[PDB]
């Protein structure tokens, strides 16, 4: 009926007896059909949330819902109620074709290129009436009976009634690589302050390590220690990307300048004494021009195209503003486990009692990896010494490593791999175990007894693993060049000193003999167990590191082997400092501010302390980009700028928290997503660039037009057909425009600072005035001495189309010119240019088009002619660039 969802601190505080009663939970019998299903329909499914996807129609909708859309929709109603329809139909064609295009493509490209992102079920073991029944976790049901075995993983909060030396692995969500062992006594309340304090429950999403146990689950859904970082990370709103806001505010300053400017020319000719429907009419043509319609667009496709330009690379980017947002990063947090380095020991360094040292590569647990002394590589039995140790280490071993995935302590899985290194994976099959001494805590030593199955009349030998303290005392003698020696004391010193330099580099030493029986066994040597960081990890640091961004390291494990973590990483210097979690919280933020930009390594950490860095690094000004891989981590990628979630060693979780996965761990995908962001941020700045001259050169003609009372160059129809020109299908070409390998070795972009530079600006300036005074030149030429023809137009709208395709042409490289990119690469640029070339041909010599748009014939003479006048401005545009950057270059 009514059942609490008991958390895990006041089920740790209570025992077995009225826990179980409580939920009225049979520990043996488990829960019966019809219980199941009433917690079921009560209590709902034990799955997280599978969000929401947004069909076609809100997401169509919701292009039309841009202020500058709005404006559009308002001039072309404003166009319609003039009882013409013709400006009001080009508008709502124009608008209706471009937003249509960039609609489909986006719906379609982003639904079929990103279906790779597919998960798994998880699975789980559960006894109903007595039975063990193989059921999954998505149906389970608080107060159920779950059993627990080596390799599985755990389904819900488990309160352990029964446990066996039970090992649980949960550096998922508390980050500790070293596994804690699971009791089944309640804990007391003064100890029950930390997670990890908790040694009689159990948390989900963990993997058992070692031993069986049984446990009845207390709280399913989301009210357990996920359900409480769920809720907490559920509004959790997040700061928007600051391309946006940019964008916004470029946008805004635009369309208030053109409307200022809109009601001067307004002002002007309604004291110059015009015809005050054509100035109107002309008003809103310009208008509706100079604001940039196209730039969300543009701003869309480049995004699309950063989307698909990961997704080749492996990743996922499941929304469109984190590929503009990477490029823009100061400072790089990384959480040790997981991300930098894997959860899995491997063995890298082994000592040999003769004074060997031995380097071990490769990492993981697999055959891949190589074993060298002295620059020589060791196969099989070649070296007596390390064939003895790694014999030592795998016979003597209870971890089964199946599938690359481990079944069992961690230590003896990095054994098994060292075995597999030198192809003995096989080694303990050829030997038969006799008797067993289980590795305890109180005697932290392990041995065994076994005999060769074909040499059965062998001598007994006995294989014995564990402390260098504890083994040392069964030994007494060693092997030194294949000859038993003594083993004196000097040789202790100098073994003793040997473990204590391995441990002040981190490694975790664990000492091997061997022996007919205990108490006279023979040493062999030392082995380095030590969790390495993943082989694409230093040269991506090194390459961050280069590039002028800061990298900073969250542990959230023991001190000693994050510094050690850190100094193979080069992110720690032996004159820097470290704050725990406990030092960050009790002192006070007003100073923290002066410590958090010094430092880069932080043993102890919480999810909300990773929050309170992230907001006390954020707070300065800055763009961070967090990674992880666990839950302790999912609250801090949500609650920041862009995340990088792994997507193989990973929870539910972190995937959902953050944009990008992916799903081959790597780092080195950072790099490419940078040197995409920054191309990506070119193309938009040579778009604005392109608009703006544009614009600008458009406005100056109208107001130079209106100024000294002449009549218009140019009417609403061409004024609107140059509009949907810059704003169109070859504007959105600009941005498809290919990247280059002059942007890629630039540093971060620094925000809180405007697109347009002085460069930018000068050129916009001088393309605006060469294209003023060559349409000046040609109006002066066509009405020289008495003549007034509509063919002057027609040549106007001609010279302006031809100019703006000139301009257009050498904007597409900030940098390179013409004959440096291939200028012939099938480009839908070119293809563009072709069809409004087309276009503006077939509505030159049409009899309707040139009743509608009042314009006429022209002649080849005439069209050579302004081909060949229509050509100074990217000429000098081009050699004043290669002059400049040559100067300020070489
Ligand atoms: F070390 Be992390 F918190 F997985
Ligand atoms: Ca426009
Ligand atoms: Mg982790």
């Amino acid at each position: 009926t009514m059942i609490p969802v008991l958390t895990s601190k006041k089920a740790s505080e209570l025992p077995v007896s009225e826990v179980a009663s409580i939920l009225q939970a049979d520990l043996q019998n488990g829960l019966n059909k019809c219980e199941v299903s009433h917690r079921r329909a009560f209590h709902g499914w034990n799955e997280f949330d599978i969000s929401e996807d947004e069909p076609l129609w809100k997401k169509y909708i919701s292009q039309f819902k841009n202020p500058l859309i709005m404006l559009l929709l308002a001039s072309a109603v404003i166009s319609v109620l003039m009882h013409q329809f013709d400006d009001a139909v080009s508008i709502t064609v124009a608008i209706l074709i471009v937003v249509t295009v960039a609609f489909v493509q986006e719906y379609r490209s982003e639904k079929s290129l990103e279906e790779l992102s597919k998960l798994v079920p998880p699975e789980c073991h559960c006894v109903r009436e007595g039975k063990l029944e193989h059921t999954l976790a998505r149906d389970l049901v608080p107060g159920d009976t779950v059993c627990l075995s080596v390799g599985d993983r755990v389904p819900a909060d488990l309160r352990l009634f029964e446990a066996v030396d039970l090992s649980i692995d949960e550096s998922s969500l508390t980050g500790e690589t070293t596994p804690c062992s699971k009791v089944t006594a309640p804990q007391p309340a003064a100890t029950n302050g930390d997670l990890a304090s908790r040694s009689n429950i159990a948390f989900m999403g963990t993997l058992v390590r070692c031993g069986k146990a049984k446990g009845v689950v207390i709280g399913t859904g989301e009210n357990s220690e996920f359900g409480e970082v769920f809720k907490m990370m559920q509004a959790e709103e997040a700061p928007k990307t600051p391309l946006q806001k940019s964008m916004d505010l470029l946008g805004k300053q635009l369309s208030f300048y053109s409307f200022g400017i809109i009601g001067i020319i307004m002002l002007v000719g309604w004291l110059l004494g015009k015809d005050i429907l054509e100035m109107f009419t002309i008003s809103v043509s310009l208008a509706v021009a100079a604001i940039p319609e196209g730039l969300p667009i543009v701003v869309t496709v480049t995004l699309a195209l950063g989307v698909m330009r990961m997704v080749k690379k492996r990743a996922i980017v499941k929304k469109l503003p984190i590929v503009e947002t990477l490029g823009c990063c100061n400072v790089i947090c990384s959480d040790k486990t997981g991300t930098l380095t894997k959860n899995e020991m491997t063995v890298t360094h082994i000592f040999t009692s003769d004074g060997l040292h031995a380097e071990v590569t490769g990492v993981g647990y697999n055959q891949f990896g190589e074993v060298i002394v002295d620059g020589d590589v060791v196969h099989g039995f070649y070296n007596p010494a390390v064939s003895r140790i790694v014999e030592a280490g795998c016979v003597c071993n209870d971890a089964v490593i199946r599938n690359n995935t481990l079944m069992g302590k961690p230590t003896e899985g990095a054994l098994i791999a060292l075995a597999m290194k030198m192809g003995l994976d096989g080694l303990q099959q050829d030997y038969i175990r006799k008797a067993e001494y289980p590795f305890s805590s109180e005697q932290k030593w392990m041995a065994v007894k076994c005999v060769h199955r074909t040499q059965q009349d062998r001598p007994e030998i006995c294989f014995m693993k564990g402390a260098y303290e504890q083994v040392i005392k069964y030994c007494t003698t060693y092997q030194s060049k294949g000859q038993t020696l003594t083993l004196t004391q000097q040789q202790r010193d100098v073994y003793q000193q040997e473990k204590a330099r391995m441990g002040s580099a981190g490694l975790r030493v664990l000492a091997l003999a061997s022996g007919p029986e205990l108490g006279q066994l023979t040493f062999l040597g030392l082995v380095g167990i030590i969790d390495p960081p993943r082989t694409g990890v230093k040269e991506a640091v090194t390459t961050l590191i280069a590039s002028g961004v800061s990298i900073k390291m969250i542990t959230g494990d023991s001190q000693e082997t994050a510094v050690a973590i850190a100094s193979r990483l080069g992110l720690y210097s032996k004159t820097s400092q470290s704050v725990s979690g406990e030092e960050i919280d009790a002192m006070d933020v007003q100073q923290l501010s002066q410590i958090v930009p010094k430092v880069a390594v932080f043993y102890r950490a919480s999810p909300r302390h990773k929050m309170k860095i992230i907001k006390s690094l954020q707070k300065n000004g800055s763009v961070v980009a967090m990674t992880g891989d666990g839950v302790n981590d999912a609250v801090a990628l949500k609650a920041a700028d862009i995340g990088v979630a792994m997507g193989q060693t990973g929870t539910d979780v972190c995937k959902e928290a953050a944009d990008m996965i992916l799903v081959d761990d790597d780092f080195q995908t950072i790099m490419s997503a940078i040197e995409e962001g920054k191309g990506i941020y070119n193309n938009i700045k040579n778009f604005v660039r392109f608009q703006l001259s544009t614009s600008i050169a458009a406005l100056t003609l109208i107001s130079l037009a209106t100024l000294m009372n002449f009549p218009n160059p140019l009417n609403a129809m061409q004024i609107l057909w140059i509009n949907i020109i810059m704003d169109g299908p070859p504007a959105q070409s600009l941005g498809v425009e290919p990247v280059d390998k002059d942007v890629i070795r630039k540093p971060p972009r620094n925000w809180k600072d405007s697109i347009l530079t002085k460069n930018l600006i000068l050129k916009i300036l001088v393309s605006s005035i060469i294209i003023v005074c060559g349409t000046l030149f040609v109006f002066w030429r066509e009405l020289r001495d008495n003549v007034i023809t509509p063919r002057d137009t027609t040549m106007t709208f001609t010279c302006f189309v031809f100019f703006d395709m000139f301009n257009a042409l050498s904007s597409r490289s900030q940098t390179k010119s013409v004959f440096e990119i291939g200028l012939c690469s099938n480009r839908m640029f070119c293809y563009a240019v072709l069809g409004s070339i087309m276009g503006q041909l077939l509505v030159i010599y049409f009899p309707p088009l040139q009743k509608v748009f009042q314009t006429e014939s022209l002649s080849i003479l005439d069209l050579l002619f302004l081909l060949g006048l229509t050509s100074s401005v990217c000429i000098v545009a081009e050699i004043i660039k290669k002059v400049e950057r040559s100067r300020e270059k070489i």
